[PDB]
């Protein structure tokens, strides 16, 4: 099979006698096929920066190892030199402080993996706005990425309302240096969408949210370039492009 870098892909396997998914040591979980009784589904998911060239999965079942080989493409990234290398940056030490604890309790959210469906059909788009800044547009120093756009920019004044894409248990809703004020939503098998840069934060943590349930309204919070929404998804333990998550989960769920 072939992957473009920062995608992910719905795997499908015979339930019947399976055992595990493995990627070297590392487990991969599995959720039902929702239309075919005889098949599972797991999300494979290549990150952006430096994945492999090459991936090999292997499906132990009782009585068979099914090996999935994964090809990793480049794709199509919008992309840029920068003239300056300085990738050690000095910040106050309040800052450096702030962002490990941020990344601590991101970690530990994103770890916490629930075995079920919180979702409730297809995705919906958080607003009826358009894109402004693709995922994946990389910077470039050495011909290597230095660093990417991790989710999408939608066109969104200050104040727009922003719904939840889907329904899930919100894991964030409160101010964070990067992000600004955030909004992440637990969908289950390991699903996360991210709202972020919000002007209001409606969702308190550990809320159920339905699809299409306001949760909060657009700002330029953490933001230098000015006021949009920024959408993340992370699935399979990756930040992947969301437009193409939210089609290729759509094709399976909608019905
Ligand atoms: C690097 C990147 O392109 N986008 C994300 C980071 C991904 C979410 C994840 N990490 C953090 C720090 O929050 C989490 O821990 O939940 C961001 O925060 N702002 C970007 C610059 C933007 O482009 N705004 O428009
Ligand atoms: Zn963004």
């Amino acid at each position: 099979m072939e992957l473009i870098k920062g995608q992910a892909l719905f795997l499908e396997l015979d339930k019947k006698d399976f055992l595990s998914l493995k990627n070297n040591d590392k487990n991969i979980p599995t959720f039902a096929h929702p239309k075919n009784q005889e098949k599972i589904l797991a999300i494979f998911s290549l990150p952006y920066k430096n994945p492999p060239q090459n991936t090999k999965l292997i499906a132990f079942y009782k009585d068979k190892k099914e090996e999935i080989f994964i090809k990793t493409l480049e794709g199509n990234y919008k992309s840029e030199k920068l003239q300056v290398e300085n990738k050690k940056i000095f910040p106050p030490k309040t800052i450096q402080e702030r962002i490990a604890k941020e990344l601590k309790e991101a970690n530990a959210i994103y770890s916490s993996y629930t075995p079920k469906a919180l979702f409730n059909g297809a995705f919906n788009i958080p607003l009826n706005s358009f894109i402004t800044s693709d995922f994946g547009k990389a910077r470039t120093f050495n011909e290597k990425v230095a660093s990417y756009h991790s989710g999408t920019d939608f066109r969104a004044a200050t104040g727009t309302p922003i719904y939840a894409a889907n329904s899930g248990v919100v894991k964030i809703a409160k101010d964070r240096y990067f992000a600004g004020n955030s909004v992440v939503i637990d969908h289950g098998f390991g699903i996360y969408s991210q709202y972020y840069h919000l002007s209001k934060i409606d969702v308190k943590v550990g809320q159920k949210i339905k699809k299409g349930e306001l949760i909060g309204l657009s700002g330029a919070s953490g933001r230098v370039s000015g006021p949009a929404l920024h959408f993340g998804i992370l699935a399979g333990g990756k930040q992947v492009d969301p437009l193409d998550f939210v089609s290729k989960f759509n094709a399976i769920f909608q019905l």
